[PDB]
């Protein structure tokens, strides 16, 4: 049995679905510790490794990229969970070791070939505390090429009055993803801040794991491969729209919710802003 995990129905990608509009023809990167393309449940398309001593991209040390992958993708069948562009062309740009984490280099390299390798969409569930001119050059590359962008906004919580919106998810290009659970509640580690945009189920989201298994993540980095399969789902309908135009129909079509600073804009429903 295939069970459509809470998060999915939320972001209204279900409607989507039964329309015929499932992401198909529509590239994903997902920006990663890799994903298996051994699970059942996932379709590989391709991708690369940037990591130097993990040289294969289709090997995940860690579940981090394979969970983010099967919340953009996973597959329309009888078995395990349902993604939100479950038609999408899915590659593994494999930036973070088995530890989860990575080097700036490492990530930079990874868009780099997400720009040459005409990724119709970049999913980066990561972030760090501080940027570099490298890292907001090749973000504003991949926008200004017609790229979508979404990025984890960060899982710091509150701090004062200052924002505590990670890097890559500050810069203005990128689309930050902050978190809620099922009630609509903003997740208590859901970083904060002005730069923050969207919000997407991020508290115990079901996906795909490495060796045929299923399982249960909470964070922000949960969240934006939401946004991702909803930004996929949208290039299916409206093939023609340009990145800016994804963009703004996804932000001017939330369910608001609390203040920007906490919520940004709101729930993204990807029904309402599919047109
Ligand atoms: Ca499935
Ligand atoms: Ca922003
Ligand atoms: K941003």
């Amino acid at each position: 049995a295939q069970s459509v995990p809470y998060g999915v129905s939320q972001i209204k990608a279900p409607a989507l679905h039964s329309q015929g509009y499932t992401g198909s023809n529509v590239k994903v990167a997902v920006i990663d510790s890799g994903i298996d393309s051994s699970h059942p449940d996932l379709k590989v398309a391709g991708g690369a490794s940037f990591v130097p001593s993990e040289t294969n991209p289709f090997q995940d040390n860690n579940s981090h990229g394979t969970h983010v992958a099967g919340t953009v993708a996973a597959l329309n069948n009888s078995i395990g969970v349902l993604g939100v562009a479950p038609s999408a062309s899915l590659y593994a740009v494999k930036v973070l070791g088995a530890d989860g984490s990575g080097q700036y280099s490492w990530i930079i390299n990874g868009i780099e070939w997400a720009i040459a390798n005409n990724m119709d969409v970049i999913n980066m569930s990561l972030g760090g505390p501080s940027g570099s001119a490298a890292l907001k050059a090749a973000v504003d590359k991949a926008v200004a090429s017609g790229v979508v962008v979404v990025a984890a906004a960060g899982n710091e919580g509150t701090s004062g009055s200052s924002s505590t919106v990670g890097y890559p998810g500050k810069y203005p290009s990128v689309i930050a993803v902050g978190a809620v659970d099922s009630s609509n509640q903003r997740a208590s580690f859901s970083s904060v801040g002005p730069e923050l945009d969207v919000m997407a189920p991020g508290v115990s989201i079901q996906s795909t794991l490495p060796g045929n298994k299923y399982g249960a993540k909470s964070g922000t980095c949960m969240a934006s491969p939401h946004v991702a399969g909803a930004a996929a789902l949208i290039l299916s309908k409206h093939p023609n729209w340009t990145n800016t135009q994804v963009r703004s129909s996804l932000e001017n079509t939330t369910t608001k919710l609390g203040d920007s600073f906490y919520y940004g804009k709101g729930l993204i429903n990807v029904q309402a802003a599919a047109q």
